[PDB]
């Protein structure tokens, strides 16, 4: 798939707002993921012990990982489809070290859209959501192909 420039502009315009508060958005997104699909929490030996939303919100460690996640994702989106070099080391660790199935990437994709919609309604109308969805689908497609190359395709 290929996004048009107008679609990239919609994605990067809401992303610019997200970057006004990277830590807060990262926390919101990971907490939404873990609440909506608690099985994903099991992949994180680091966070496995967190029992309630309250404990999640109070974890400095979770907040630091959310910054790491959104910073990496941001770097990929700003490549506007030219993200081959960035995707390679990402795919290798998520496939053979952490073992993250494509299904879980769909789940975090859903969490990202939920948080953007909730915090940025005026810059995240139907057309901008459609563009963000297509960018994240482009990302999952490319990761699926890489997984396969790497011998995981999970
Ligand atoms: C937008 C999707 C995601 C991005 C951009 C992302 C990014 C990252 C980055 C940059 C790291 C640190 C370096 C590394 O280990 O490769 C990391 C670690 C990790 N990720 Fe992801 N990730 C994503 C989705 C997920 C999902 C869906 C899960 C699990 C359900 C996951 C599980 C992990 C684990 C277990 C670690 C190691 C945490 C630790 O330090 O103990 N990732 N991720």
């Amino acid at each position: 798939m290929v996004l048009s420039e107008g679609e990239w502009q919609l994605v990067l315009h809401v992303w610019a707002k997200v970057e006004a508060d990277v830590a807060g958005h990262g926390q919101d997104i990971l907490i939404r993921l873990f609440k909506s699909h608690p099985e994903t929490l099991e992949k994180f030996d680091r966070f496995k012990h967190l029992k309630t939303e309250a404990e999640m919100k109070a974890s400095e460690d979770l907040k630091k990982h959310g910054v790491t996640v959104l910073t990496a994702l941001g770097a990929i989106l700003k490549k506007k489809g030219h993200h081959e070099a960035e995707l390679k080391p990402w795919a290798q660790s998520h496939a053979t070290k952490h073992k993250i199935p494509i299904k879980y990437l769909e789940f975090i994709s859903e969490a990202i859209i939920h948080v953007l919609h909730s915090r940025h309604p005026g810059n995240f109308g139907a057309d901008a959501q459609g563009a963000m969805n297509k960018a994240l689908e482009l990302f999952r497609k490319d990761i699926a192909a890489k997984y396969k190359e790497l011998g995981y395709q999970g």
